[PDB]
């Protein structure tokens, strides 16, 4: 059973993976520990970049966002480089989706606006696509300090992958701002050894990366088949019983993207 290979994987790496790729016309659901909360880590930065694309016209990719030094508070390989000349809105996006880069999402959240840096925003945008699971509570990095057991900063594979299916997929967003964030998605550099890696090289996949403390390293992605037959998978894991500090393990995301991959093609 399939459900019995990931507990395989689990055992394996010690670990718990949590998987969701939504049923279609042509294929069943796959569903394991798909209502159990596993943080976000850097997967809200994908939506997050909807939410910003949701709530402007275009034109506002062009804005001029500029910040200090005393900004960087997070991993952010773009924006630490920029930092005398500042970015646009639409490299922001760019950046955080790309490189996961934690500037440019706090910066991208302080442009929803609102209570909380944004982080209300975010979530209530969440809401407004029918998810009342996920929640964001905090900025980077401290959201990523949330131990097991606390829900703050958490989401289901069921919930991202929904998400994530009407966003690239349904009609969530104007296929305009659609066609960015999965062009975005597709460019993106962080991915290599996650779903890609499971998936045969004839199938495309486009996805957002994160990585936290726990041992968390989740991908979310968008897979099309070598028909042009498109599908959502996220897969998220821990590793919580080793500590703050547990090793993240990309391959366990790899060998589950691998199983999944078995099923569809
Ligand atoms: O996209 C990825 O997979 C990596 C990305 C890096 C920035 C973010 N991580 C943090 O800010 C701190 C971290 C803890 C543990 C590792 S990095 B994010 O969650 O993940």
């Amino acid at each position: 059973d399939l459900a019995d290979r990931f507990a395989e994987l689990e055992r394996r790496y010690d670990a718990r993976l949590g998987v969701y790729v939504p049923a279609t016309g042509t294929t069943a659901a796959i569903e394991y520990r798909a209502d159990e909360r596993f943080a976000f880590c850097s997967t809200f930065k994908a939506p997050l970049v909807a939410a910003v694309l949701h709530q402007n016209p275009l034109t506002h990719l062009d804005k001029l966002i500029t910040y200090t030094s005393d900004d960087i508070r997070s991993i952010s390989p773009v924006a630490q480089q920029h930092v005398q000349t500042g970015m646009t809105i639409g490299q922001l996006c760019d950046a955080a989706i790309r490189y996961s880069d934690g500037t440019a999402a706090n910066l991208l959240l302080a442009d929803l606006g609102g209570p909380g840096g944004g982080t209300a925003a975010f979530t209530g945008y969440l809401r407004s696509l029918g998810d009342t699971v996920s929640r964001l509570d905090a900025e980077e990095p401290e959201l990523n300090r949330d131990p097991p057991g606390d829900e703050r900063d958490t989401t289901t594979p069921h919930a991202i992958a929904l998400v994530l299916q009407q966003l690239v997929l349904g009609n969530a967003l104007p296929p305009d701002k659609r066609a960015l964030l999965t062009d975005w998605m597709a460019r993106n550099t962080t991915g290599a050894k996650r779903i890609r890696a499971g998936f045969p090289a004839d199938w495309k996949v486009i996805d957002k990366t994160g990585t936290g403390d726990y041992g968390r390293a989740n991908d979310i992605a968008v897979v099309w088949s070598p028909t042009g037959v498109p599908y959502v998978v996220a897969v998220m894991s821990d590793r919580a019983g080793g500590g703050y500090d547990a090793e993240p393990r990309e391959a366990l995301l790899a060998e589950a993207a691998t199983c999944v991959a078995g099923v569809l093609a």
